[PDB]
């Protein structure tokens, strides 16, 4: 069979290691936009230890501790200048995105999978599709721009406050979401550790709080320093970096009612992206990954897989998609509110995630 997977990050990734490790005589090959040493984000929190937990994609690795992940185990938050407490929740490890998606990649190549950097595929003419069996989009929320066919335009919804993924030299070793007022503006950090010597630094406010502060028409050291200084109580007297891709957005939803479309599969936040307030887009990827893989290992041809991809895969990524717009809303309303119980309770009466992946898992391995 021929696969062509547009896409190395880790949807990509984990789909064609995880289905080339099954059919090695399976001809799989990647292609990816940027270059080799071009991999945008700073940390992200990934759930369970490497090795012992299915849905981590570091346990797809031959040797993950090589990484430096960083386990937390406690979640601070900070409400009114005063850490409400220090609720522990599950196990929780943090690790580079850039490690991350470098280690996965070597993995993909040691097996034998081709990876073609600096070579993006945009224009529905550009599909060799008369050449491979299936084409699997994983490429990230640039799907937006790129869906290939009317039938597969996502549905696009943009968060209503401004964010930015900033990263620092200041140690959080337990997760911790502040919420400090500065005047008339309302400023939410998510920090956590994800190395030795880095932490991520996830800061948001309102539209209005963006325009006041003119974060936007300042200059990207310049906002850091504005926003470090803001926050200088809990990263001490380090400052901030962000990176020259990421810089200020709203965050976009990408939303589907339908997970293929002839030869075309989507996976990942292709497929459909959800607020990070509740980190669960790589864990996302790789139980979807898991199911397109099952799937193409039991039914007999790609369209009689993919239809049975489809029946698992929506009913995940629609919840997928439920707990991100309940927990999305609730921060973005946080300036119009014992306050530690409705954060607990955001995400109202939708089955929990962690049975949901669970029970995919066990099903796609
Ligand atoms: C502020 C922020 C914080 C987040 N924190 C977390 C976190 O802590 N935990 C968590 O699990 N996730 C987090 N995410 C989520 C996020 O990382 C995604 O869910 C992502 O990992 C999905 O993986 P992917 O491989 O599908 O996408 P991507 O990483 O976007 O990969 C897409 C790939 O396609 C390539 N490319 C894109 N367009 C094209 C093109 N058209 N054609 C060819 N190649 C293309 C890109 O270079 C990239 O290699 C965060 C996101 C943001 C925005």
């Amino acid at each position: 069979m021929k696969i062509l997977v547009i896409g190395a990050g880790p949807a990509g990734l984990v789909f064609a290691s995880q289905l080339k490790q099954a059919r090695p005589l399976w001809a799989i090959d990647i292609v990816e936009k940027n270059d080799e040493q071009e991999v945008l984000g700073w940390g992200v929190v990934l759930p369970g230890r490497p090795g012992q937990h299915p849905a981590n994609p570091l346990s797809y690795l031959d040797a993950p501790e090589r990484l430096n992940p960083q386990f937390l185990e406690d979640f601070k938050l900070v409400h009114h200048n005063e850490p409400s407490l220090m609720s522990t929740g599950v196990l929780l490890c943090g690790v580079e995105r850039r490690g991350l998606v470098h280690a996965l990649r070597d993995k993909c190549r040691s097996q034998g999978i081709a990876i073609r950097f600096e070579s993006p595929l945009l224009e529905h003419g550009e599909l060799p599709l008369a050449d491979y069996d299936l084409v699997v989009l994983a490429n990230g929320v640039n799907h937006k721009t790129a869906h290939f066919t009317e039938a597969l335009v996502p549905q696009v919804d943009y968060g209503r406050n401004k964010y930015i993924w900033y990263g620092t030299s200041q140690l959080f070793d337990q997760m911790n979401l502040v919420f400090r007022t500065h005047g008339k503006d309302i400023f939410i950090a998510h920090a956590y550790k994800y190395s030795d010597t880095m932490s991520t630094f996830i800061v948001e406010c309102s539209e209005e709080t963006y325009a006041r502060a003119r974060l936007g028409e300042m200059s990207e050291e310049a906002s850091a320093e504005y926003v470090a200084k803001v926050f200088q109580a809990e990263l001490g007297g380090h400052g901030l970096v962000s990176q020259p891709g990421l810089g200020w957005r709203n965050f976009m939803t990408l939303s589907h009612d339908r997970c293929h479309d002839g030869k075309l599969v989507l996976l990942g936040d292709a497929l459909q992206s959800g607020h990070f307030s509740i980190g669960h887009g790589t864990t996302m990827a790789v139980v979807v990954a898991q199911l397109l893989v099952k799937a193409l290992c039991t039914e007999d041809g790609v369209p009689a897989a993919l239809k049975r991809f489809e029946e698992r895969a929506l009913p995940l990524v629609q919840l997928f998609r439920g707990h991100a717009d309940n927990s999305r809303v609730w921060f973005e309303t946080v300036e119009e509110r014992e306050f530690v119980q409705s954060f607990d309770a955001r995400r109202k009466s939708l089955p929990p995630m962690p049975e949901a992946l669970a029970q995919n898992l066990r099903y796609a391995l």
